[PDB]
């Protein structure tokens, strides 16, 4: 009924990003990444029961991570660093997703100031929010109880 | 299950903590540190109206942070670092506590990783858990969306 939104972290550049309709079920989330992140995008199942496909936000190019899952596989833990990078004083550089069914994804590279987020009980990850420019200035999460 | 669940950060040593009957009113909590956080103890009122005085959890000692909300005033905030202090290897040795008042309050001597729950919405934290010895292992939190 009620989402937890928590966050963000990272600089106060780029513009900022958000969703309008609440997310009940995450399906997927796309990371573009090189030495920082450089784009996220994600799809999910709104409250409205309408799917929803979010982004990309930030410039993207780098490498892909591709998140993929559904009614029993959550994201329970999210993690990362914002610092300087590529000339810029504050992005998010390296973000780690762990999963219900223990698949951990990674991108970035590590460097600045730590962050994470690890959920107990039934609570998951269902959607984010942020800033964006050319990378991801900042990253937030909505969550699920 | 209505409140978020998140934690703990910190080591692995001590003995785990935790309540039994969830929060629904936070109405203080009690810190004390040194180089590193020494107790938490805290009352709420229960989801079952009663009152719960918790802990300290920790040896305490060194010097008090008290920190008093009630139905408008309550933690929006929450974060701190964890890592080696006096011949420990891995200890909560910062807290940093904001109210929806803007106040401030903080504890312990910052030193090791970060961690930061800032809260958006309605959200806030009702109540704690973690691990003790003498000192604060390690120290999570629940939250109320
Ligand atoms: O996203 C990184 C960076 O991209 C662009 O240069 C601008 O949008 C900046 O404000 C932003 O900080
Ligand atoms: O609390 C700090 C430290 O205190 C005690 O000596 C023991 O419980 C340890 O296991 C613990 O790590």
């Amino acid at each position: 009924m009620t989402l937890v939104k928590i966050g963000l972290w990272g600089g106060n550049g780029g513009s900022a990003q958000d969703i309008s309709v609440p997310p009940k079920k995450l399906l997927g989330v796309t990371i573009y990444s090189s030495d920082a992140i450089r784009s996220i995008a994600f799809n999910y199942i709104g409250v409205d029961g309408q799917e929803y496909a979010i982004g990309p936000w930030g410039g993207g190019e780098g490498t892909s991570t591709e998140i993929k899952l559904g009614s029993s596989e959550h994201i329970k833990e999210i993690s990362g660093t914002h610092g300087p990078v590529y000339d810029l004083a504050d992005i998010v550089t390296y973000l780690k997703i762990v999963t219900s069914a223990n698949n951990t994804y990674e991108a970035g590279v590590p460097n600045g100031k730590e962050f994470s987020i690890p959920l107990q009980d039934s609570g998951h990850v269902v959607g984010f929010f942020g800033r964006s420019g050319t990378l991801i200035d900042a990253i937030g999460i909505y969550v699920h109880p």
